[PDB]
Order: C-alpha cells, then sequence, then structure tokens
C-alpha cells in the first residue's frame, strides 16, 4: 500500500525536506505552494523521476482571505488540496501543515494590518484547522475496513514562541493558536486514530544568531528537523499524539 | 489622581465584577458591552450614583469583521475608537482587561456559520485584544513621559482549562492559545513604556456536575474569587508582574480523566 | 482571632520581607533560621516591641542530614518547627517556604563535598518543605473541624528561571523542580482540608553584588520590566497577597514575579 | 560499536529499551537492582544473538551508602559506568529508566525507616543516581581525547508525562520526577559543548500492572484518548531509540509525551 502526504509550503527549506524525506519513506507526495511555482514544479520533476505518480503541485493562498474563481473562502480553498490527494491517489494520510509567513507586526511603530492578520494567521493558523477539518471529514466518510492504518498530522510550531522575538506579536499569536489546534484536534480525532502532532525548529536554515545555539553554536539543517517530522509519521510513533517536540538545539533552554 | 480602566464585556458576570471591583478601588471604568445594553447602562448608573463622572457605557462588537457607520468600519478602528473613548472623556487610559469572549462549539466532526464562527471566537478573544493593545499602547507612547501614568497594566482573560481541551470546542481553544501569546508578546515590547501585561485563566466561575470535579471546594467560583486576582494584578504591588498567566480554578487544571 | 505565620530562612532579604508583609497584615511569624541567630532575634525584637508576644525564632538545620540531640531526623526537626507554633500559639495558619541554598554542582575530603551539597540543596528547596507541609497538614487534620482556620495557605518559593538554567546549578535547578512537583501534589492532595498550596517564582532580586559592576549592571540590564532586580517588598507582596482571603480559589499555581526575564532568550 | 548504558534493564520498558537498543547495533550494559535472573536471561538472550553484546552489572540506585568504608551512591554510579569502559572501552548512550513507584500519602487517615528509605529509594532511583551517573558519564567522555570520542552521545531520561496531574498520594515520586526535568534541562545545557544531548520520554500508562479487578483495568486504560489502552513496552522504546538516533542529533533539552493524549484530559 502507498501511503499520501501532503505538505504544504513544500516548495523548499524545511517543506521541501520534510516531502523529501516522506518520499523517501515511500510515500506520494501533494506538494502545496504559493508563489514558488518553479521550485514546486522542479520538485515535482525529482520525485516523479525517482518514483513515477508519486508526486502532484497544488497551488493555494492560505491566508485568511476569499480568492476570484462568487468569491472562493479559504475553507473550499482547503478542502480542495485535501480533495486533490484524493481525486490523484484515492487517501491522504498524512497532512504536514508547514506553510507558514512570518514577518513583522511591531506593536511599537491601514489595510495592512488587514491583510497582515489574514496572512499571519490564516497560514500558521485558519488554514490548518480547516485543512485538520476536511483532512478528518475524509477520513470519517471512509467506511472503517478501507481506512488507512496510520493517519498522522503535523503541525509546524516554533520552540522559540515563549520567548518571544520583538515585533512579531501576530506570528507569535498564530504559532499559540497552531499549539491549541494540536493539543483539540488531538483529542478529537482521536477515536479515527487519527494522530496530531507539533514539531517546533528553534533556528534552522537560515536565510550572529547562530553563535547563541546551545548545542553546535548553529542553526539546524533542514534534515535535522524534516527526520523529525517523518519519523512522527512512522509506525514507531502510534502512542503519540497532542504533543509538541523541540528540535531546537537548546536554544529555549537559554536566557538574555 | 483618579486612574481609569477599560473594561470589555463588562455588562455581567466576570467583567462586571472585574468593572466593580476596580471601581471601589477607585478606577473611573469604562464599561463596553455588545447586546447587554440594558445591563451595561444599569451597571453604569449604580456606579456614577455611587461617585459621579465614574463609568461611561461604550458598544461594539469584536467579532473580526467589518461593520456599518453609525465605507465599512475595521474592527481596528472599533477598537481605536473603545480606547479612544477614554481618552476623550477623562483624558486616560490606565487598565485593560482585556474580558469580552464569545464560547461555542465548533466540532471538527458532526458553512456560512463557520466563517461568522472564526471571526468572531477569534474577534473577541484575539484579535480585538491584539488591536485594543496596540491602541492602548499607542496613548502611552505618544503621552510625554512627564504626563504619562505610573500604573499601566492590561490584563487578558485567558482559561486555565485550555491546555486539556473541551471537547468540539477547537477554535475557541485556538483563540485563547493566541491570547497566551500576545500576552507574553505584548508584555516583552511594552515593556520599555513600563507597561505590565498579564493574564488572568478562570476554570470553572459563575457557572450558569462539572462543579463535584473542583478540587477545592468542590464547586465552581464566585465572580469575585476571578475578579479580585484582576484588580490585584492591576495594583501597584504587582508592579514587578508580567508575561504571566494566573490560574483560578481551584486546582481543576491538575485534575486527568 | 490572630492567625500565625511560619517563615523559613525569615532573617534576611525575601524571607524577612515576607515575615514583615505578614507580621504588618496582622499575623504572629515564628521566624526559622538556620546560621543567622542574630538578624533572626533583631527582626523579633522590632516585631515583638511593634505587637507583644506576635514573633517567635526557631533554629533549624533543614538540609536532608540527621542532627545530634538517638540522632534526630529532618522530619522530626520540621514537625519541631510546626510544633513550636501550636505550643506558643495554638495555631499555624500559614506556611511560606522560603529557606534555600543556592550555589554551584557544576558537572565538569571530597566525598563530603558532593555529599553535603546533595542534602543541603534538596533539603532546603525540597524535602524539608515536604515534611513541613506533612507536619502542618496532620496539624489541620488533627484539630476539629468546628476548630480548625479558616484560611489555611502553603506558599512555597520556587524560581521563575529554572526553566532556563543556570549554567553549573544542576541539583539547585532539580530541587526547585521537585519544589514544583510538591506545589501541585500538596495543593490536589490537601485540597479536602481547604489548605491551598501555591508557588511564588522570582526571577532576580536583591541580586546579590560580588562582582564588578559592569557585570552586576549587564544582568539587571536583561529583565525587560525596569532593566532592574526586583526589591524583597515587590516578590513579598505577592506572597502575601497569595495568603489573604481574596487568593481563596487560587491552588497549586505558581505565580513568576520576574519582569518579564523568563521571556527573554539568548 | 557503540554501547548503551541502560538502567533498571531486567523488564518492561528498560528490556524493552535494552532490546531496541540491542536491534540497532547497540551493546548493552543491562544493570538492574533485585532482577538479577531476569536480568542474566536478557543478557543471555542477547549474547546468544550477538557474542558480547551485553553485560548485568548489579546496583541499588538508591541515595543510601552500602557495604563494602562504606560505598557512596556516586561511587555506585561511577562504578556502572566504570563497568562500561573496562569492558568495551566506550559509553555512548545512557538511559537513566531505572525508578521506584509507590505511595507516599500526606495524612495517613519501623515508622522512621519507612519515610527515610522511602526518601532515599524514591529520590535515588528517580533523581539523584541519574544525576551522579551523568555527571560520571560526561567526566569520562571530557576525559577521552577529543580525536578517540564518540560522534553520538546520547543520554536519555525516563519522565512522567503525567506528572503535572499529580497521582494523588505519590508525592515524592512527583517530586522526583520533576527533580528529573530539571536534570534534563541543566545536563542539556551543561553538557551542549561536549556534544552530549540529553533529553527526556514520559509515558502515561504504559504495559500497566495488572494487579486489580479487570474492571478497574478496564477503566484506567479507556481513560486514554488515543486507542483507550495503556502503550506497549515498544510503543515507548521506540520513541527513545529515535531519540538516541543520529536522526535526533539536533534535539536537546526537550520532554517527549508519549501517552495517547491523557495528559490533555480533565476529570
Ligand atoms: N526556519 C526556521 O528557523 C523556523 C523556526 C521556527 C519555526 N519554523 C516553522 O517551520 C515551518 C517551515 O519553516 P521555513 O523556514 O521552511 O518556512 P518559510 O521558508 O518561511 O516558508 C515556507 C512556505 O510557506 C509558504 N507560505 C507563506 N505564506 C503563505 C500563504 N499566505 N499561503 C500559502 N503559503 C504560504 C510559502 O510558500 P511559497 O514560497 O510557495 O509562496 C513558503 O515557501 C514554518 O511553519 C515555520 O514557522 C521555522
Ligand atoms: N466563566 C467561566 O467558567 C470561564 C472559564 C474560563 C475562562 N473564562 C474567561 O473569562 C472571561 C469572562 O468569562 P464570562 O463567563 O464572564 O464571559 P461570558 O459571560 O461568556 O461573556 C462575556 C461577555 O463577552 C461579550 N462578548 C461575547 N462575544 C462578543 C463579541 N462578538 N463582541 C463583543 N463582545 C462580545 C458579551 O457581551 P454582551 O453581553 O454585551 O453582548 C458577554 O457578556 C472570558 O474571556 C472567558 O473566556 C470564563
Ligand atoms: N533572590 C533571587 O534573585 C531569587 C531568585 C529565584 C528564586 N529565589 C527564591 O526565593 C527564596 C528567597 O530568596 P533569597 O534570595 O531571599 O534567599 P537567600 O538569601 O539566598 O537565603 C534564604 C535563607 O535560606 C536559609 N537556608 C539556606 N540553606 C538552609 C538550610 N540548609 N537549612 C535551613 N535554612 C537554610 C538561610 O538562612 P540563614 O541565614 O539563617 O542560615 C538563608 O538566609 C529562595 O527560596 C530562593 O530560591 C530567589
Ligand atoms: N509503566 C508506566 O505506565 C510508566 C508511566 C510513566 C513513567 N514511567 C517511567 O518509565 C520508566 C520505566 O517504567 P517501568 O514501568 O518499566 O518501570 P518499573 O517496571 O516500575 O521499574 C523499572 C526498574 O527500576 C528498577 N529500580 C527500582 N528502584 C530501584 C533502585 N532503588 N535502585 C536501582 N534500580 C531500581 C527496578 O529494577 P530491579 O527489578 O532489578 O530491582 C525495576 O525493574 C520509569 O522511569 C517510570 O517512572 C512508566
Ligand atoms: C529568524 C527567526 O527567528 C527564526 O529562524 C525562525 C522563526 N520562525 C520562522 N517562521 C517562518 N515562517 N519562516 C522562518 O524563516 C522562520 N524563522
Ligand atoms: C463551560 C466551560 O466549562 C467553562 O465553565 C468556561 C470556559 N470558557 C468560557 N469562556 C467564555 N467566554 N464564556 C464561558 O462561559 C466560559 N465557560
Ligand atoms: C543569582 C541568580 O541569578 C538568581 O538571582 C537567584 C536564584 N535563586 C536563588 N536562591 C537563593 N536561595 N538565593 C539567591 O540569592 C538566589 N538567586
Ligand atoms: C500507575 C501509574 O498510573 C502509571 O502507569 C506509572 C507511573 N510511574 C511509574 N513508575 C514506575 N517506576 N513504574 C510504573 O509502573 C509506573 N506506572
Amino acid at each position: 500500500t502507498v501511503p499520501v502526504a501532503l505538505v504544504t509550503g513544500a516548495a523548499k527549506r524545511l517543506g521541501r525536506s520534510i516531502a523529501e524525506g516522506l518520499h523517501a519513506e515511500g510515500y506520494a507526495v501533494c506538494l502545496h505552494y504559493h508563489r514558488s511555482a518553479a521550485e514546486a514544479n522542479a520538485l515535482s520533476a525529482t520525485l516523479n523521476a525517482r518514483r513515477p505518480n508519486s508526486a502532484i503541485t497544488v497551488q493555494a493562498d492560505l491566508s485568511n482571505v476569499a480568492t476570484a474563481p462568487a468569491p472562493v473562502t479559504l475553507f473550499t480553498r482547503c478542502a480542495e488540496l485535501v480533495a486533490a490527494c484524493y481525486t490523484h491517489w484515492g487517501r491522504c494520510d498524512v497532512l504536514v501543515n508547514n506553510a507558514s509567513s512570518f514577518y513583522p507586526t511591531p506593536l511599537l511603530r491601514r489595510e495592512a494590518m488587514e491583510t497582515a492578520t489574514a496572512d499571519l494567521f490564516g497560514s500558521n493558523a485558519i488554514a490548518p484547522y480547516f485543512l485538520i477539518k476536511a483532512f478528518a471529514h475524509r477520513v470519517a466518510g471512509t467506511p472503517a475496513k478501507h481506512r488507512g492504518t496510520n493517519y498522522s498530522i503535523i503541525n509546524m510550531v516554533d520552540a522559540m514562541t515563549n520567548q518571544p522575538l520583538l515585533g512579531y506579536t501576530i506570528y507569535t499569536m498564530a504559532k499559540g493558536a497552531l499549539e491549541g489546534l494540536t493539543r483539540s484536534a488531538a483529542l478529537e480525532l482521536a477515536p479515527l486514530q487519527i494522530r496530531v502532532n507539533g514539531v517546533g525548529p528553534g533556528l534552522s536554515v537560515l536565510v550572529g544568531h547562530r553563535s547563541k545555539v546551545p548545542l553546535y553554536q548553529r542553526d539546524s539543517s533542514a534534515a535535522e528537523v524534516s527526520d523529525v517530522v517523518i519519523f512522527l509519521c512512522s509506525s514507531k510513533a502510534k502512542y503519540i499524539t497532542g504533543t509538541c517536540v523541540k528540535v531546537d538545539g537548546g536554544y529555549s533552554l537559554t536566557r538574555a
């Protein structure tokens, strides 16, 4: 049986490493992207060349706004992502909510606050919520005998949000909501055997900071984070649910 | 000097107790409300009868949506207008208590009812408090240092039990999680202005059963049992506390199924 | 109608401030001390001059070791502290586990060093508070309900910063973690007796300054709120509040009093 | 061939941890206190599958002095780590799994020896011994020339996912696990320069002891949201093995719950 993984923001960096890792374990991967069409398509080509029909790409703005084709809502866009997996392969075993906007929203210095609120909250929290809902709906609608044996949802949280990055309030708030989603979905979906966990990087694949990380005095590589994601999705982690695992080299143990 | 407190959702229950307690300590109180006009106005009459010009009421839907003029009005604007009402009337705003909150189910397992739920639950519990804190801070920043108050305090009403989620209340739980994040982020960012930001998280308070599950007293709490903690955090005796959430839950979060 | 408070390590700094604040609220205070007899006795004199028979002092090494009189165990010494309140005033309403040893135990005539550090650091910060709470609770349980006080409150002095460990203080950090557990465990088990158990965790308070000024100033400057360590009152007022009847629904919780220091990262 | 030292390795989780590390290629030093027969049988099985891949060492990890000047807990702990170096010339992984667990009620409704031994036993096995073991483990790595050091040092502390929602009447045990969490963070920070990772794994309900009426047993496991059952030993041990693998080399100072969502419940 070939399981299917939907990974949002899979075009590069961590999402790509997650997609690659899942692919190496035998998963067919649906690579979501927003603006990185070229990178998403190149990654799909590479995976499909290794194993035919093992990758596809889907475009979607995960910001909490309506888009043009009656306007299309974020929920619809989200359901369409999950549906794309079912239409193409007939299944969706894993969902990795990785796509994320990250930029300042200083409390102390228009409609710029409007798009920021919708973009930061949508990608990091509201979209994951709808995606999880669509994912669960498809599992519930599948007759028990036909269901997969290892449903796993991973939310990409942030090991450092409890020690907030100055000026990033909305982003920090959204990761906070993502943690809540992880616990609430883990509890509510347990009866369907759908595990919901979080993985929270500290500093990874930086585009100074490095020297502050206790372990190795550097930010992590993409694999150092993605291997943890892959492990949580494996059958060896079947009793883990509702938990967030930090992958930060001891950074959250530091103080100013 | 008579300090001013803005309390959202002040018409009844915890909010009213918070408004009353602050009032008893000498604060002039701006009582925010959404649909409880009668209650808000009655509370205002009581406080003003006790001490003239010590209370006012301001209406606002804190849901993350555009309303119609009384161009559409955004939640930010409505939030800035709440803080501005304090400055216009009394020339100051020392304390902000983000208490207003919608709470109802959003089950993952069973269309336009989803969009209003998202905007309502997230707006009242998280987005509105963000904009309110922003407006509050901007007013403080724009005040010349020599004229600023000596005890700025913002309290976010969180929830002691959200880490042990109520089945079927996902959006609400997520919003409180966001509110916790706002508490920490605002406490860090606003420290230079000496604006403290803390949280108070009830377990079971003034239930309209679960009661017997509370380790301490085997009952839900009274409004005062929660409001007194809020008032204390607002006091100069709590001036070194910031970015922390205090549970007022009688040990309920220490339980397991 | 005068309540009694037992405060360990009450001779100076935070403990003194806690004892003074409880005294100002009308409590009679049993001031525990280990090595600071002179300071403890002076504090007692002050309090008793303000209000006769409102203060006493008891000496006790709270390290997890047997002392000389069969040898006396820590538990016995602990029970003896609580008993001292009952013998003198017939009651014990509040217990503040404040006494605490704090020095390095780096991981990277010597057997005596590691052996006494473990007992001292763990005893003062965790084992003694455990036995003191046990003693305190037994006295409440053995009191007929009609005579019991209406506001029993135990406060454990934790540390807002132990989750971001101070390099080289492992045993101390371990003991404070044990103290957090004691707070939650005692809060749950003692709820039926209406004995509230809470923690107060300072960040940097009345910071010891045996170091260059730039270094000392470097440390306080890291605190987001005020860029300074706190005063003793800034911590003690929170303790006093948690002990008051207005905090009677709060139990099993640890309150940070750190000016946002725990929100920082390197 | 890397070496793992696993305390309380004779049965249950420790056995499974020892077996899993063994299946990954580790030589395993199986520590035990009272389960000699079980430890030796486990060693026999491992050595039969791969010669010289297992040894056993006995030690009371309670915070008391033993019979030889009396022997201290620290010495006993240093001796465990040393036994790995003496036999195989290395110690790459340490799993602090041994743990005593029994009630210490605050209220009652010979005597002194039980209180004194409970404190030392519960605290020693769950916290003080792990401390001394980590210290011994670290001293050995520091004394090894960088050129001879292993490339994946990993320490795992077996914590408890449910201690924050205390088991009524288990105060000392709960206190010791809290200390263990502290040790995990403190050691992770201090040993980071030597590339020694220190993490925790905290079970919820695992291979639940069933010395009670079946319905009471069904009742407890049914409180667990995922699967409505306690976990298998492998379900916990596989997570330990994963954290010890090179795939987890950027993870340190973190405690991972393996509780099927139990800590998410409320009464
Ligand atoms: N790297 C780190 O040090 C770090 C630290 C802590 C947490 N994290 C978390 O780990 C995850 C991955 O980190 P990363 O650094 O790889 O992320 P990233 O490079 O910052 O962004 C990942 C992808 O998110 C997508 N995205 C952004 N806004 C979107 C929107 N409005 N709608 C749909 N997609 C959107 C983008 O896709 P397109 O390019 O196609 O437009 C982007 O490529 C994120 O959730 C992040 O919060 C990362
Ligand atoms: N009581 C508890 O057991 C409990 C437990 C945990 C946490 N809390 C938290 O403590 C706080 C107070 O609790 P409570 O029980 O007193 O609250 P509540 O009775 O449920 O509601 C408080 C007020 O919030 C206002 N509100 C709701 N939706 C709004 C919106 N869309 N826009 C503007 N205002 C809105 C309402 O004002 P109007 O009536 O004027 O329309 C309502 O009166 C809340 O934040 C709650 O989350 C309470
Ligand atoms: N100050 C801070 O920045 C800070 C930060 C975090 C937490 N805290 C916590 O707050 C509490 C009070 O802080 P502090 O700075 O005021 O404490 P402190 O000055 O360091 O010491 C408090 C007292 O504890 C007593 N003590 C130490 N070891 C003892 C033992 N073996 N047996 C009996 N008594 C012992 C000593 O009494 P004698 O002098 O009579 O011998 C000492 O005066 C402590 O629990 C501390 O851990 C303080
Ligand atoms: N099973 C669970 O549901 C559960 C839940 C939460 C956490 N945990 C943690 O996971 C770990 C393993 O759990 P488990 O249930 O497998 O443990 P266990 O069966 O209860 O005991 C493991 C071993 O610890 C050793 N031990 C006890 N006291 C000792 C002492 N004084 N000195 C030296 N060794 C001592 C014993 O070895 P000998 O038999 O040779 O004497 C015992 O077999 C423990 O740390 C436990 O706290 C388990
Ligand atoms: C620089 C920053 O602190 C850190 O490396 C993280 C924070 N969270 C992130 N989140 C997103 N979406 N993208 C990033 O690059 C990061 N970087
Ligand atoms: C009913 C629930 O158990 C609990 O009593 C709290 C949770 N959060 C709440 N939040 C709001 N806004 N209103 C409420 O009545 C409650 N009730
Ligand atoms: C020095 C350190 O950073 C911090 O201020 C605290 C930690 N805990 C303490 N605990 C005790 N007993 N005494 C102290 O002075 C302190 N100092
Ligand atoms: C019985 C309890 O609920 C839980 O399953 C755990 C707690 N910690 C434990 N610790 C040890 N050492 N052994 C055990 O069997 C357990 N069981």
